[PDB]
C-alpha cells in the first residue's frame, strides 16, 4: 500500500513541493510572534474545589494588589532616614516615576506618605535601626499576564531610583525573570547546537548537501509546528515553556528521521538499483517504519490529556503537532526531493559486527547480571517529595533571587501565604458571624496553627476587601498563616470534615491547598495513565509488526529502564548530590514534570527500539534464521542509533545550561535516559535475551494477522526487487 504512495509522490512533485514549502514559509512569518498568546497560568486542576473557590472569592472581593512588586530602598549614603532630605529626594524620584506614566501603575504605598503614624502594621514596616525601608506598589490590570507585560514595560525606571540604589522583588519580578529567560535560553540553544550537529552530520553524510537536507527539514518542521501552535492559540492559550520544548524536540526528531531515510537511500543506491524503484524501496521499508515511530510517539503522550493541567495539555498538543508534522513532511517530500537530487550526490562497522557476534555466541551471564544491576537503581527513588515551583530554584548568582532573600532576611514575617476558608451563601440569607466563631474554634481545637499574640482572638479574620468586590452577604472568608506547609496536608482532610449547620457552604483554598489538590488529582489518574499507555504502546508495536511477544517484553524492559533512569535523576536532584556541580539548590520536584518526562522518554526509547526490531524483522523476513538475521541487524541499526543518540545528546545538553532548574531537570534527565537506553540496550544485553528466547519468539495472533496484513501497513515482504 505504501509503494503506491511513494510512486504517486514520484509522479507529480512540483505541486506538493510548492504547497509544503509555501505553507511552512508562511507559517514562519505567521508565528514570528507566538509569545503574544503564551500564558503562565493553568498549572492546576479546575475539578479541585480549591482553584474554583479561590477564583470565586477573588471575583466577589477583588484582587489583593499588595504583593505585585515591592522595592527595598537604599538611602544616599550615610544620613539617617528620619529627617527631610532623604525622604524628599526619594519621594521626588517616586513622583517622577508616577508622573512619567499614569496608565501603568496605581499608587506607591509607603511609610513616607505618613511617616508620623503609629499603626503597628506600618510601624513594623521599618528596621530596628530604620535605615532599610521598602515601598509596595501594584500594576494596572486584572489578570497576571497583562500586569506582567506592564512590568516588563516600566521596570527600568523603577530600577534607576536613588543616588544609591533600590532592590525590587515580589510576585511579579521573579515571574518576569523566569519567563523572560526562555528567549535567551532558546537563542543560546540554536547558537551552541547548530555547529556541533552540523559538523558531525557533515562528517557522517559526506557532502555539503547531504548535511543540508536534515537541518533544513528540522528547521521547517519546527517552523510549521510553531505555526500550528499559533493557529491553535485562537481558542486555548499555551504555556511559554512550550516554545523551547517544541523548538528543540521537533528539531531532534526531524534530524533523526532525516538520517533515518538518507542513510537507507544511500545504501540502496550504492547497490546500483533503478532510481524510481530505489525511492520506492526507501518509502516501503523506511517510510513505513518512520510512520510507526511517529504514531507511537504521538500516542504515548496523548493519555496526559486525562490530567487537566493547561501546562500538560498545551505541551502534549505541542509534541503531537510537532512530531506528526515532521514525520508526514518527511515521508511526503524527502523522497521526491532526493529523487530530484540525482545519482551524483558526490573500520567501525567491522568491529561492531565482531563484537556483537562474539557477545551473542554466549552472552548468558553477560545478559543476566546486567539487567539486575540497574534494578538496584530502583532503591534511590521512593523518597518522592512535593515542592512545586518556588523561588529557590533560580541560581544564587541571580539578582532577583538574592534581592528577595535580602527582603525576607532584613524584613521577617512581612509576607505570608494564607489559606482561605470561603463561605458563599447559597441561601442568599445574610450571615451572622457567630457560626464563623463556632467554626474557627472548631478548627482551632486541632493543632498546627500560628498565633502572633498567644490569644485565639487574633487569628482567622476577613481578608482585605477592596471596593472592586461584591459587597453582599456572600462570603466572609477567614485566613491563617502556616506552621509548616506540608503538615497542612493532613489538615486538608479534617478541614473538610467539620460542618456548617444548615444552609451555608464552605470551601477551602490557598496556595498550598491548590498545589496539594493538583498533586492529589494527579495521583488519582496515575494507574489509568500508566496501564493504558503501556497496553496501547504494546498493541501498536504489534500492529506495526508481525509479532507481539517480543515487543511486549521489550516494552516491559523499557519500563524497567524508565524506572531506573528516573531513580537516577531523582538521586541527581531530590537527593542533592550534584547541587554544587550544577549550582542549584536541592529542592523538591514538580507535580506533572515527572509524568511528562517519563512519558516522553518512554516514547523516545520505544522509537529507537522500533527500528532495531524492524531491521531484525526485515533481516529475518529476508529468509535467514535467527543468528544471521540478528547478526546483520544489530550493528546495522547501531551505526544509525549511535549518530541519533549523539545528535540528541548534543541538542539536550544545550539545555543543561538554562538557569531554571526544572528545565535543567528535563534536559539532563531525558539525555541521560536516552543514552543509557539506546547504547546499553542495543549494545549488550537485549539482542542477547532475544536470541536466548529463540525462534518461537516470532509468533503472533493469526486472527489478528488477518487484519494486520490487509490494512495496508504490514508491508514486510518485498517482491524480489530487481538489480
Amino acid at each position: 500500500m505504501f509503494a503506491w504512495w511513494g510512486r504517486t509522490v514520484y509522479q507529480f512533485r512540483y505541486i506538493v513541493i510548492g504547497v509544503m514549502v509555501a505553507l511552512c514559509l508562511g507559517g514562519g512569518v505567521y508565528g514570528i510572534s507566538l509569545g503574544n498568546h503564551v500564558t503562565q497560568s493553568g498549572f492546576y486542576d479546575e475539578g479541585s474545589q480549591s482553584v474554583a473557590a479561590s477564583l470565586i472569592g477573588d471575583e466577589v472581593y477583588g484582587r489583593d494588589r499588595t504583593s505585585h512588586v515591592v522595592a527595598i530602598l537604599t538611602p544616599p549614603d550615610d544620613k539617617k532616614v528620619t529627617d527631610k532630605a532623604w525622604q524628599k529626594k526619594v519621594t521626588e524620584e517616586l513622583d517622577q516615576v508616577v508622573k512619567d506614566h499614569e496608565d501603568q501603575i496605581v499608587g506607591w504605598v509607603g511609610w513616607l506618605k505618613a511617616p508620623d503614624t503609629t499603626d503597628p502594621t506600618v510601624s513594623a514596616m521599618k528596621t530596628q535601626d530604620l535605615r532599610h525601608t521598602f515601598i509596595s506598589i501594584p500594576l494596572q490590570g486584572d489578570d497576571d499576564d497583562e500586569i506582567l507585560k506592564n512590568y516588563q514595560v516600566v521596570e527600568p525606571e523603577l530600577q534607576q531610583v536613588n543616588g544609591g540604589d533600590i532592590r525590587l522583588a515580589g510576585l511579579n519580578p521573579l515571574a518576569s525573570e523566569l519567563t523572560g529567560t526562555i528567549g535567551e535560553d532558546q537563542k543560546r540553544a540554536e547558537v551552541a547546537a547548530i555547529p556541533l550537529v552540523a559538523v558531525v552530520l557533515f562528517f557522517v553524510f559526506g557532502t555539503v548537501i547531504a548535511a543540508a537536507l536534515p537541518a533544513i527539514i528540522g528547521g521547517l518542521a519546527i517552523a510549521g509546528a510553531l505555526g500550528i501552535m499559533r493557529l491553535v492559540a485562537e481558542f486555548t492559550p499555551v504555556h511559554f515553556f512550550a516554545q523551547p520544548v517544541v523548538t528543540l524536540i521537533g528539531l531532534g526528531i526531524a534530524i533523526d528521521y532525516g538520517l533515518f531515510i538518507v542513510s537507507r537511500f544511500r545504501e540502496e543506491i550504492a547497490e546500483g538499483y533503478d532510481t524510481e524503484a530505489a525511492v520506492r524501496r526507501t518509502v516501503m521499508t523506511s517510510g513505513r517504519t518512520v510512520v510507526f515511530s511517529a504514531v507511537i510517539i504521538v500516542a504515548s503522550s496523548v493519555p496526559l490529556l486525562l490530567f487537566p493541567q493547561g501546562f500538560l495539555k498545551s505541551i502534549t498538543y505541542a509534541i503531537i503537532a510537532s512530531v506528526m508534522l515532521a514525520a508526514i513532511l518527511s515521508i511526503t517530500v524527502l523522497a521526491a526531493a532526493l529523487a530530484i537530487l540525482g545519482p551524483r550526490v558526490d573500520v567501525e562497522r567491522g568491529f561492531w559486527g565482531r563484537l556483537v557476534n562474539v557477545v551473542m555466541k554466549r552472552p548468558i551471564a553477560f545478559a543476566a547480571p546486567i539487567l539486575v544491576v540497574m534494578v538496584l537503581l530502583i532503591i534511590p527513588l521512593g523518597q518522592l517529595s512535593l515542592g512545586g515551583i518556588s523561588e529557590k530554584y533560580l541560581p544564587p548568582d541571580n539578582a532577583v533571587r538574592q534581592s528577595q532573600e535580602q527582603f525576607d532576611k532584613l524584613f521577617p514575617g512581612f509576607r505570608t501565604e494564607p489559606l482561605t476558608l470561603v463561605m458563599k451563601r447559597e441561601d442568599g440569607e445574610p450571615i451572622t458571624d457567630a457560626q464563623i466563631a463556632d467554626m474557627r474554634a472548631k478548627a482551632l481545637t486541632v493543632s498546627g496553627f500560628t498565633d502572633p499574640d498567644n490569644d485565639p482572638e487574633k487569628m482567622w479574620k476577613e481578608r482585605p476587601a477592596n471596593d472592586s468586590g461584591s459587597k453582599d452577604p456572600s462570603v466572609r472568608v477567614i485566613q491563617n498563616g502556616l506552621e509548616n506547609r506540608n503538615d497542612a496536608a493532613k489538615k486538608i482532610d479534617e478541614l473538610r470534615a467539620l460542618q456548617p449547620p444548615h444552609g451555608i457552604e464552605v470551601f477551602v483554598g490557598g496556595t498550598p491547598a491548590l498545589e496539594q489538590d493538583s498533586i492529589h488529582s494527579l495521583f488519582d489518574k496515575l494507574p489509568l495513565m500508566a496501564l493504558i499507555l503501556i497496553v496501547t504502546t504494546t498493541v501498536l508495536m504489534f500492529l506495526a509488526f508481525g509479532s507481539v511477544v517480543l515487543p511486549i517484553k521489550a516494552a516491559l524492559m523499557s519500563a524497567l529502564t524508565l524506572g531506573s533512569t528516573m531513580g537516577i535523576l531523582t538521586w541527581m536532584f531530590v537527593d542533592g548530590h550534584g547541587s554544587g556541580l550544577m549550582n542549584y539548590t536541592p529542592q523538591p520536584l514538580m507535580a506533572p514534570m515527572i509524568g511528562l518526562i517519563i512519558a516522553v522518554i518512554w516514547g523516545l526509547s520505544t522509537d529507537y527500539e522500533v527500528f532495531l526490531v524492524s531491521r531484525m524483522v526485515e533481516a529475518r523476513e529476508r529468509g535467514m534464521s535467527t543468528a544471521e538475521a540478528i547478526r546483520i541487524g544489530t550493528a546495522t541499526t547501531g551505526r544509525l542509533i549511535t549518530g541519533a543518540a549523539l545528535i540528541l545528546a548534543v541538542v539536550a545538553g544545550a539545555f543543561v545550561f538554562s538557569d531554571l532548574v526544572m528545565m535543567k531537570y528535563l534536559a539532563f534527565g531525558l539525555l541521560i535516559a536516552l543514552l543509557l537506553d539506546a547504547t546499553i540496550i542495543r549494545m549488550f544485553l537485549v539482542p542477547a535475551v532475544m536470541k536466548l528466547l529463540g525462534d518461537d519468539c516470532w509468533w503472533a495472533p493469526r486472527w489478528m494477522k488477518r487484519v494486520q496484513e490487509k490494512l495496508g501497513l504490514g508491508e514486510t515482504e518485498l517482491p524480489d526487487e530487481r538489480k
